[PDB]
């Protein structure tokens, strides 16, 4: 039955699109009987491939309420899609039907990246951290959430293009995006410290010298980048230099290379040991309650949720990265790659195969070298 | 007969110490007896363990004039060293006659890195670069070195102790190896670009502010690192400013926390793409024939040998690092952390076993991530 179902679209694997496709299509033709070919068997797959990993699960994981209702919105959507799958492109009312449809996935989906931390947070709290099965969840985090980005990119497109191009902006403007993300977090860090820090920001455009930095690309995406950062580089500062009562700027230089695309954040929070950088991208480390909404108390600006691997995510989901580099003791880095040009941005995709599969039934161990 | 030897002492795993343990044995007791009871078994169990990986190289790297020389002095080594498998430690000639083992393979193995490079030069040259074997040749460089880089550790210390606590400094001045770094570097700089930048040198000593920072460490493998890095920063400087004629300095901030001891190394040589910044660590990219003798012609900075793959394998012997990030059209960063605590500062070595063995014979591919 269901399960049929998601096997047969399983099989096939996910089709990475570059960001020049995305732009190309919106653009001039935007045909939406082609988008409707496209997505009613790519829409599908991702969501097919994405079900069989959850199914994987720690089972203490796999039946908390939050994970359960995930899996139901993803069931749902995976089944009205499918009725599309023998309605004839030339039937107008089957295009109207199925630009209907992506609305209404799109809504239902709103909430899936804190639905899932929420199970997350209710698999910890029953269980506790289970050595064997948290590398299996790291595992299907990262997969799971870049998988949702890919199937929230498509149905964005599809619904702004057919309910600036799409969701993509041709000249996205670096420098304004970066300004917006922190002024945004110097309001969160002045509600929780009663001060916050400095931008100072610097700009090369190698490229071009004296010209405006701009690329191609999604401004919310970058937004989520930059915001969490500073939130992460306030903390640090704020908390570290509480007892001088005086804060370090935090420091933003953008670069354009003929390749690259770096924004690199730098402050004097007092930096972490190299031992302790990777656990920041840990989703069960970072994992605790979210706050309360009864209080007046101010949030907390990082430490809170994934806001760090997730940023991640969206820096990698379209070839680029996202590095950290600290000096304990003084302070930390954090760059940001982008992809300069836009036929280099393809999208990075999960596939469920056996390779995939191995993954949640094999111990994974450096034997080749002696344990420190 | 020699591959019955060989197959004995790989089957037992190298016995990793930590610095604390060199530097305890070499300072008050410095018992002769008792590190020819460590080493007559551990050196052969090193050497034995490598020798099974150079004999799963490439058949036409394997039998290159170099690396068959160089497998030729392993192979005399271990048979000098077999030969007090059976006497006494109390037999005081025996003990006389080993230190003096010790001290003849130490000679005989003085030239066993640029000999090795010479055979991936030769191997290189008839063959041309072999995308199947490359991935072999690269895991078996980090393997060997580091297992030299081990090996020459332990000899070098008995030799010294028996022929500051061997090579180990218990204070080094981490600041005035930096200086001499530097020093030697610009003298090559000057030679070949006829100019050279200023050195701009910070610390911070988070741990006791104001006090001279010195750890536990070897001091040719700290000089090592930073002269490597210099001449790289020192060439990308020379070259990216050469229109200007304005050079602008390498800056080097030193910082000891509670953990980590990292000198960071900052140039504005107009940096390296993401994608191109790997290579560097490869040798077989990185190798190309060496610099003749018969010319006054100086000679280049950077980008003719292993100085850099080499450099990060110094950092990780003894669980540090060495990291490069790169902003593309500005300029790079280099890396190094180092363990402030003896006691964290255990070597890191490569052992013979079937997951070695399948390193080579398996073809390594993220089959469960979309082709970008
Ligand atoms: C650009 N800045 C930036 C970006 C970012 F994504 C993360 C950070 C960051 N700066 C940070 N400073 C400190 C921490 C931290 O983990 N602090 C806890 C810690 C410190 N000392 C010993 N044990 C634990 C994290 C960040
Ligand atoms: C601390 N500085 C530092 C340390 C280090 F270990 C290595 C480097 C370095 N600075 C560098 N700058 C440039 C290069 C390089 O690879 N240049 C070639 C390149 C450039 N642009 C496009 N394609 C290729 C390498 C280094
Ligand atoms: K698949
Ligand atoms: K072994």
């Amino acid at each position: 039955g269901v399960p049929g179902q998601v096997d047969f679209y399983a099989r096939f694997s996910p089709s990475p699109l570059s960001m020049k496709q995305f732009l190309d299509f919106g653009s001039v033709n935007a045909c939406e009987k082609t988008s409707f070919m496209f997505l009613r068997q790519e829409l599908p797959v991702r969501l097919a491939n994405i079900m069989k990993e959850i199914s994987l699960l720690p089972d203490n994981l796999l039946r908390t309420p939050s994970v359960q209702l995930v899996q139901s919105w993803y069931i749902q959507s995976l089944q009205e899609l499918l009725d599309f799958k023998d309605k004839s492109a030339e039937d107008a009312k089957a295009i109207y039907d199925f630009t209907d449809t992506v609305i209404r996935i799109r809504n239902r989906h709103n909430d899936v990246i804190p639905t899932m931390a929420q199970g997350v947070i209710e698999y910890k709290e029953s269980f506790g951290v289970d050595p064997v099965t948290s590398q299996n969840v790291q595992y299907f985090l990262d997969r799971f959430y870049m998988s949702r980005i890919s199937i929230r990119m498509l149905l964005n497109q599809h619904s702004l293009l057919f309910g600036h191009i799409g969701s993509i902006n041709p000249n996205c403007n670096v420098l304004e995006v970066i300004k917006d993300g922190y002024e945004n977090a110097r309001r969160l860090c002045d509600l929780y410290y009663i001060n916050s820090p400095e931008l100072e920001l610097e700009e090369l455009n190698a490229k071009s010298p004296g010209q405006p930095i701009q690329v191609v690309y999604v401004p919310s995406h970058l937004y989520h980048m930059v915001f969490e950062l500073f939130k992460n580089a306030m903390r640090a500062t704020m908390e570290h230099h509480a007892n001088r009562g005086v804060y370090p700027p935090i420091q933003v230089h953008v670069t354009l290379g003929n390749e690259d695309l770096t924004v690199k954040m730098s402050d004097r929070g007092g930096g972490v040991p190299l031992r302790k950088i990777d656990r920041l991208f840990n989703y069960m480390y970072s994992t605790a309650p979210r706050p309360r909404v009864e209080t007046s108390r101010a949030v907390p600006l990082a430490g809170f949720g994934y806001g760090l691997p997730i940023s991640r995510l969206y820096a990698q989901y379209f070839q680029g990265d996202l590095k950290l580099y600290s000096l304990e003791g003084y302070g930390t880095d954090a760059v940001i790659y982008i992809k300069a040009l836009s036929t280099d941005s393809i999208e990075r995709l999960p596939v469920y195969n056996k390779a995939a599969w191995k993954h949640y039934n094999t111990n994974h161990e450096a034997d080749d070298w002696c344990v420190p």
